[PDB]
DNA sequence: CTCTTTTTTCTCG
DNA sequence: GCGAGAAACAAAGA
């Protein structure tokens, strides 16, 4: 998932597990608990969930005053709320058992991660990863964005995916954003002009906020409607909305890349 | 049978 | 520092 899907999960979890005391925690794949499963089980068992936050694509469980559980779903992670007698499914790895239900984490590819960190270490955790601003008008400053693009020789799509210019874009929404902003994915950022950068900035905010409103593109968060609004991603060979052309797919920095050549010339 | 396809971080030259 | 390619992993499709 990307930021809109993680935000949709965050909102549903916030509605349902805040206030719940953790009765037990079980793992069939403890290796995804990067800080140590036995330590996490000891610290969090018997604690009450106080809230669920998000930063970029990271989910942040607020569990007691002094701990946060930082969860990343990577490529295929999925959460579901199940009854206590729910049968185990093949790719379930972790479960947080409450008195009247359980939160189960599944991940076919086993990429997703859990990290237990103390409350006063959350901001340093994200500083160390150099995560960029949240994609909102209030947080995403166009002036700094423009300066960073000017000083770099990177291609725009890889640079946006690095999470350092702005947080939360993945392969789907970066393709949608560059189509909407009429920018080639291999455009070198120091060749972007101010009016293009302005449109890119606004387009990032607008696409991600619309995606959040529509519940993401498609367990929790599986009821999104943003997939019906995608213009280029996964649409290889189909006609662009700025009509005439067919959507092409190339490889850029090892990622499948969907774009409309006429609309996105360098 | 092989090869390719679908977030983050590391290795290598 | 850089970028390309690979690594972590599983399943499905060509
Ligand atoms: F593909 C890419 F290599 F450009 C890339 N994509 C994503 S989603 C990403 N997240 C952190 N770093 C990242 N690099």
């Amino acid at each position: 998932p990307e930021l809109p899907e993680v935000e949709t999960v965050r909102r549903e979890l916030e509605k349902r597990i805040v206030g719940q005391k953790i009765i037990s925690i079980e793992a069939t794949y403890p290796r995804m608990v990067l800080t140590g499963f036995e330590q996490l089980k000891k610290e969090l068992t018997g604690k009450t969930i106080q809230g669920i936050s998000r930063r970029g694509k990271y989910l942040i469980f607020e569990i007691g005053d002094d701990f946060r559980l930082i969860s990343h779903l990577r490529m295929e992670g999925k959460y579901r709320l199940a009854t206590l007698d729910a049968p185990r499914e093949k790719h379930d790895h972790l479960t947080m058992k409450f008195a009247d239900g359980q939160l189960i984490y599944a991940d076919v590819r086993k990429f997703g991660t859990w990290e237990l960190i103390s409350t006063d270490q959350v901001l340093p955790y994200f500083l160390k990863k150099k995560i960029g601003p949240e994609p909102t008008y209030e947080d995403f400053d166009e002036k700094l964005f423009r300066e960073k693009l000017r000083k770099s020789t990177k291609k725009i799509k890889p640079y946006l995916l690095e999470q350092t210019l702005v947080a939360g874009l993945g392969n789907i929404y970066v393709d949608e954003v560059l189509w909407l902003a009429k920018i080639h994915p291999e455009k070198e950022t120091n060749q972007l002009i101010e009016s293009s950068i302005h449109l890119l900035h606004d387009s990032i905010i607008e696409i991600l906020q619309k995606a959040i409103k529509l519940g993401g593109s498609s367990a929790l968060g599986s009821t999104g409607k943003m997939q019906n609004e995608l213009q280029v991603y996964g649409k290889t060979g189909e006609k662009c909305s700025r009509c005439g052309a067919e959507i092409q797919k190339i490889k850029v920095a090892g990622r499948g890349t969907h774009f409309c050549p006429v609309c996105q010339q360098k």
